């Protein structure tokens, strides 16, 4: 089992938090336009999610860790259900993050 | 007192610099959509900030230098005045920078 | 000549792809909103540049390898023909990504 199918160091950050229900580590997040706060990503745009949740969130916190680069493991990452399989793949395209096969 | 209140290795680039007045050295950039020139971030979106300026400019320069990764320090930023909280503590989300107090 | 004008680590990703002709390594990526799909950078926007192909692709293949990271020299990327030039040299700004001169 993995979670880091990388050697690519794993660099983390915090910003302010927008979720409001419990969410599981990692789980991909997304920018919220309106607020500029980070939520969970809705799996509607390649190149969205801008980071993955380090440690799970009550749903109350005001601010969260998410690693901001690394080579990750797909199949350790909380998707969306549905998600389209190309906008999940290029998912974090455009930051510093990526994922693939374990393997 | 500190600057890189990070271990995460800072990087930089160069950039077609779109700023005209002077500048102080540790300010955000962002893109400027007309001219796809670099220019002080207005704070208006989070993840917006793609950069931080290196050096000071006069406002006369046609390339600038600037920060594409690293944990900085909160404090020692010149954040535009009023901006929102929110977006300024996610303002780099997305790319490889990141900010957090000194501490 | 160089192709990593560069001391910061050069790390790859892989991800869908939308290109269908063949298509030279060293080309910028940049994502297609429709599909989510990589495909080449068209040189419209500055910051749209998410990546740069590794290998050469035959325009058949469902997936790509990219560099997410690095600094690479200006010289040595098949840039879109007649591209705006303060576009081209802030073609990734936002990403892990830059370039410059050789020297």
């Amino acid at each position: 089992v993995r979670i880091f199918a990388g050697n690519d160091p794993a660099h983390t950050a915090t910003g302010s938090s927008g979720i409001s229900s419990p969410t599981p580590a990692l789980t991909p997040l997304m920018l919220d336009e309106a607020t500029g706060k980070l939520v969970v990503w809705d799996g509607q745009k390649a190149g969205s999610a801008v980071g993955i949740l380090v440690l799970p969130l009550e749903g109350t916190e005001t601010a969260l860790t998410y690693y901001k680069s690394g080579t990750f493991a797909t199949e350790a990452i909380h998707w969306p259900e549905s998600v389209d399989e190309h906008k999940k793949a290029n998912a974090f395209a455009g930051s510093a993050l990526s994922h693939a096969a374990l393997p």
